[PDB]
């Protein structure tokens, strides 16, 4: 049984109606080797009480760069269930349990989900970024807590896009956007480490493990693609 100190455990008063409705999306539950074992809701997949029992889902993170090699850093809206108000990567979300997004060859299901969410969150039309533009790079397995009740536990596909795009972001999803140079991203993380700014834990991981390596090479990142690999971070 899950102990409940009080009914404050069930509080989602900061979350808007749209984000509450999205808690019912059916996600792809996987094992530690990224094999599909079933479906479960966004709500269930992001409860620490379930994550601690091993519940794990497939997800993605996108790093989007313009042609001046600035990265798009989202600030999550204050209405997100997890990490509200935090600065983070360009787009994170999950493929859904449906035929189109379950498709595994060349990670097309995940890349379709990424297009879908770049459109939904940032208002980037499909004409500007299609799945062909979204490059599969590698996979990382991570766990984080947003608060005592909610958190993350993902086999997370790291995807890269380098394109100039237009934005019409959904304020339900996104509070603000920064386009940072590599130097400015390093500075953001230095400030995070002092306590100045809230940043999702996986952004530091992606930056220090991958982005600094890749940045001088954004014109062709194909050497850095890792198949048959899951980083445990
Ligand atoms: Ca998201
Ligand atoms: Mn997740």
């Amino acid at each position: 049984l899950v102990p409940r100190g009080s009914m404050s455990d069930i509080n989602l008063d900061w979350v808007d109606r749209r984000q509450l409705q999205r808690l019912e999306e059916m996600l792809i539950v996987v094992d530690e080797n990224d094999k599909v074992i079933g479906a479960d809701t966004k709500r269930n997949c992001h409860l620490n009480e379930n994550i601690e029992k091993g519940l794990l889902h497939r997800a993605f993170s996108v790093v989007l760069f313009n042609t001046k090699n600035r990265i798009l850093i989202q600030q999550r809206s204050d209405t997100k269930v997890t990490f509200p108000g935090y600065f983070t990567d360009s787009c994170s979300s999950h493929p859904l349990y449906n035929p189109a997004e379950l498709e595994e060859k060349d990670a097309i299901g995940v890349r379709r989900a990424a297009q879908r969410r770049l459109q939904a969150e940032l208002g980037i039309p499909g004409e500007q970024i299609s799945p062909e533009d979204i490059v599969f790079m590698t996979i990382y397995h991570h766990k984080a807590k947003s608060d005592r009740i909610w958190g993350e536990h993902e086999i997370c596909y790291l995807l890269l896009v380098r394109k100039n795009v237009t934005l019409n972001p959904d304020p339900s999803e996104t509070k603000s956007i920064l386009y940072l140079s590599q130097e400015e991203l390093w500075e953001l993380l230095e400030r995070e480490a002092r306590g100045e700014v809230k940043v999702t834990p996986w952004l530091r991981t992606i930056a220090e493990r991958f982005l600094y390596r890749w940045w001088p090479h954004l014109d062709d990142v194909t050497p850095f693609v890792e198949l048959h690999k899951i980083h445990r971070v």
